[PDB]
RNA sequence: AAAA
């Protein structure tokens, strides 16, 4: 029917009938006929309140889009070269169009005009049609609709396509083009969303990326995006100093890539160093469970975490940076005090000793020793001059400048922005106070049976 | 070159009945290709491509000027079934071996599929993705390909060839007045994507690294509209961050362009009257902690504030921290009652009646006699609030006994408590009675200022 | 290559 026409208006054209003007007179009124009969949307017929469509010189395809998205208000993204067949375009679809002129490559504007019509229809089904106009045209079009139902899922991206294209007169056969609803990328392809992931992780926002890879377990089917679920919630856990869930979700992590099923996930590229980081978070809950010096990883792995901590809010969280290092050197010092025998909280100091105490924190606070009360429990200065007087040797390489220092440091331990006091801690105080403790980790280090390993995390594999 | 007279000759041939594919290709391609073989014509500038990825149609000459165009080593041509029958024409015309990929005429997903392939098989070189010849779907699936993998494979350029001239007639451009052209990415330029997520991250309060994003933002966009976002981030920081000159400094700066003409109709200024307080805020506290001086109410309340709210922050995951938080803000809000008392809880010049008076008040609050309660020389938290119940204080007054001794070991939970000198995440409930007894001393002092969260991003 |  339209089939015999189209075969007729190919024997004129090859008797030298100028194709454009020729198609308008001849094909056009029986394709538009049909069109505006029976719509051919091909995964059937939906109803569109707005359409979007590019324009371009062929502006019976827009037609064919307008007619077939069947939308209320239509807009028309057109060129200043396009422009000139909006009135046609206007007279064949019986349809009012909002024009607006864009740049034939301006892949931007487009874009933007498409958030604009987004926004001024939220709620309503958009028919984004790209099918007239130059590809940079459509590009913009089709990068707005495939990056926007995940805030507007009521736009979908339409074309018109063909069963049939003439590659002499670079037009669809009439009669075979449709308008094919274009599925989104972002359904089939759910699973690229795990860079978005790998980036949430790789900036350290651990909690976000773990929340993002439970949206993918859900997303796409995947069970395989709940390990990396589980590792980042390892990681959220453990920098939140929360060493049960931390060794929670580690245990869980490492039991199932235990199994057949997850022996290529890419997390075991790296097992050697997951093992490693939730043996240290057990050998930490342990050791805040017992509370007990003896448990020399446990101790290790808590000042560990304390002094990266410390380490990566030494310039945002300035004061945090401080309560961590504290901590940490609290915790290495007391852990000194533990070999040595003592415990400091209760340390039992002979009169000898509370002497030797009294006479080296006087020669260090700059203060007659007479002025010195010794507290209960041996805090932090008290508790370093005291195993500086024992003998413990790391302590002993301190040459009394940089212990000077040290003490300066001290005390604003004992008044604090955070702690029962008002100083914001000077940055130079918590470098020494960390650097101290440094020195008394890798000592640590030394003795444990973890030896070295980061709370940094393992690459993803992907 | 004038190939515009062979152009013109190629017209009059096929008004006069030629077929305008055959006598393309005989009077106007070779011509062409010829001068796209000396010097192609890209329009930002040529630039070295390791792989380049064409989409192919029944007009192959324009993958060619494409692949001449982008001179990559590694041509791979995204074609169909219909469009197939081309690549030994396109073979000839570029003199390059090809990687032809069949897809589907609109298998959007697919150029998807692909390029995800190919950018990770090739993941650190600079690649084309030109969406010049084939269908408007296929064009457009390598489009959304492109802009979306750019991100993360930022040496790939979406490309295609433009022309300056395009013939409605001869559905063709006019030889000549092509040209290959980088395509901006829009997704890229607008940084939709950096936006959302400083949008989560300042929403969840990570607000350095929303401030990170922002700055970013800057460069992707050339937009310094995000540089008051990030300054505003930054604000948030330091505000949370405790470091509140840090925080008056970059609130002031915002502030002050936020006045400027550019940035009248900036979002931010849509909560304008917020901000103003907010810096009003930051120069109260950050003016207290200059003085230390408990009439400075405003201060007072602010960082009373600011402790409570990063305490409601991290009760859920930070747990110890928001304990920290919540004991300094309580011991605060009791600092300035008790100034308003003309006393001092780090040194309280206590005569040996209020000592008796003060031993008693814990002994009756605790239970045991008033001698096993030795009284610290600097008050301590369930000190300082029996010496304020005791003097008369009518918000502590009102709280009953049994209140008092439930609240009591949550006071003995200072020390202890893992950031301190212990080992303990202190309680939830242990938190939430440190925290409802400040929230009802904050509001008190709120009333007390003549003062009376962070603001929308606007997007 | 501005309905492949």
């Amino acid at each position: 029917d339209l089939d015999a026409l189209w075969e007729r208006y190919r024997e004129a054209v090859r008797a030298g009938g100028n194709p454009q003007a020729l198609y308008q007179e001849m094909v056009w009124p029986a394709l538009l006929a049909l069109w505006r009969e029976k719509p051919r949307v091909y995964p059937f017929p939906q109803a569109f309140a707005v359409s979007v469509h590019t324009l371009g010189t062929s502006p019976e395809a827009t037609a064919l889009a307008i007619l077939g998205a069947g939308a209320e208000r239509v807009y028309v993204l057109h060129t200043p070269e396009s422009a000139r067949f909006l009135p046609r375009l206007r007279q064949d679809t019986g349809k009012d169009l909002y024009p607006v002129e864009i740049g034939k490559s301006d892949v931007e504007a487009i874009y933007r005009e498409v958030k604009r019509l987004l926004e001024k229809h939220p709620e309503v089904p958009v028919a984004l049609d790209l099918t007239s106009g130059t590809k940079a045209m459509s590009a913009g079009l089709a990068a707005a609709g495939f990056f926007f139902q995940r805030f507007y899922p009521k736009v979908r991206v339409v074309a018109v396509d063909n069963e049939d294209y003439d590659p002499e007169l670079r037009r669809p056969r009439a009669g075979t083009e449709k308008l094919r609803i274009l599925p989104n990328p972002h359904e089939a392809l759910a699973e690229v969303d795990a860079l978005f992931a790998k980036e949430l992780y790789g900036k350290g926002e651990f909690g976000q990326a773990a929340a993002y890879f439970r949206g993918m377990v859900g997303r796409t089917g995947n069970q395989a995006y709940a390990l990396y679920a589980l590792l980042a919630e390892m990681y959220r856990a453990w920098r939140a100093l929360d060493f049960g869930e931390a060794l929670k979700a580690g245990r869980k992590l490492l039991g199932q890539l235990s199994q057949n099923v997850w022996l290529n996930h890419p997390l075991n590229a790296r097992r050697e160093a997951l093992e490693a980081q939730v043996a240290l978070l057990e050998a930490v809950d342990r050791f805040l469970k017992a509370r007990d010096f003896a448990l020399k990883e446990g101790v290790y792995g808590l000042a560990r975490t304390l002094l990266h901590l410390a380490q990566e809010a030494k310039e945002e969280a300035a004061v945090l940076a401080a309560l961590y290092a504290y901590r940490a050197l609290e915790l290495l010092l007391q852990e000194r005090l533990a070999l040595l025998g003592r415990r400091a909280e209760a340390p039992g100091l002979s009169p000898e000793e509370a002497e030797a105490l009294r006479k080296a924190l006087a020669e260090l606070l700059g203060v007659l020793p007479e002025e010195v009360r010794l507290p209960a429990k041996l805090g932090l200065l008290d508790l370093l001059a005291f195993l500086r007087l024992k003998g413990d040797e790391a302590l002993g390489r301190l040459s009394l400048a940089e212990l000077r220092g040290l003490a300066g440091a001290l005390k604003g331990r004992n008044s604090a922005l955070l702690v029962h006091g008002f100083d914001v801690p000077s940055p130079k105080a918590v470098e020494g106070i960390a650097r101290l403790a440094q020195g008394l980790l890798q000592d640590l280090e030394a003795r444990t049976a973890l030896g070295p390993l980061s709370p940094e995390p393992v690459p993803l594999g992907f």
